């Protein structure tokens, strides 16, 4: 069993804690936790390529895309490795996150450790938005909060 | 040509940016950057095991010690992989960091990506302090600032 963790921080405050667990290196990653301080509704949720927060979340770069694919949703074959969909916030501005993903990993070439988890301003259209930007970013807008994914006990 | 980065922050005024570069698999890692808001003098400087900031720097756990050694200085055979010695701050409270180390790596089983870099309250005695804690923590005291080490562009 392999474990990772990420503390999300952004202005608001937007605060999040997200845990990752992978029982076996050829198996799925469960992702769970909570994010508070965001508006009710959908917020895009992705792994970005670099664990660089030197000048904020912008420093993380584009979606983690080791296989050079187009943007999609997590259930799509055509997706970036970092494409984890949306999290959904309630009227209290709390998003409870419960995901299982078979494409991210905590070891090997799809490893997300040392990269940045980002929660976005707007909904991710899952690449179904019918513009060029949909197939790159999902039209999810600015970066509300982020943190580097680290190895956990 | 492998690169990593770490943004150091804490509860108080301590802030830092530290860059890592490793030209060759199993070659030396160059570590450089700056830390401000610390007191004049020595501050212990180590990679801790976990990239976990859930409840701040304490969540990072002990020094990164995959080979089960005693605490030492970076120029010692007997050291933790995470043992990078001290940084030294001037009367300005600024520490300029310029380190080269052959024991840490940015790939493989000595890899520090996804782990935490910590700058301490006090000086690290490099395990020459002659008490038991010297051979464990170097007597460097509390954690003033820390960050998860991320993959950089
Ligand atoms: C079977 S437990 C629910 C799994 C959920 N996908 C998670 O984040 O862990
Ligand atoms: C030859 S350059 C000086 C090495 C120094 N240790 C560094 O971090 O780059
Ligand atoms: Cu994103
Ligand atoms: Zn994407
Ligand atoms: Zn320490
Ligand atoms: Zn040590």
């Amino acid at each position: 069993a392999t474990k990772a963790v990420c503390v999300l921080k952004g202005d608001g405050p937007v605060q999040g804690i997200i845990n990752f667990e992978q029982k076996e290196s050829n198996g799925p990653v469960k992702v769970w936790g909570s994010i508070k301080g965001v508006t009710e509704g959908l917020h895009g949720f992705h792994v970005h390529e670099f664990g660089d927060n030197t000048a904020g979340c912008t420093s993380a770069g584009p979606h983690f895309n080791p296989l050079s694919r187009k943007h999609g949703g997590p259930k799509d074959e055509e997706r970036h490795v970092g494409d984890l969909g949306n999290v959904t916030a309630d009227k209290d501005g709390v998003a409870d996150v419960s995901i299982e993903d078979s494409v991210i990993s905590l070891s090997g070439d799809h490893c997300i450790i040392g990269r940045t988890l980002v929660v976005h301003e707007k909904a991710d259209d899952l690449g179904k938005g019918g513009n060029e930007e949909s197939t790159k970013t999902g039209n999810a807008g600015s970066r509300l909060a982020c943190g580097v994914i680290g190895i956990a006990q």
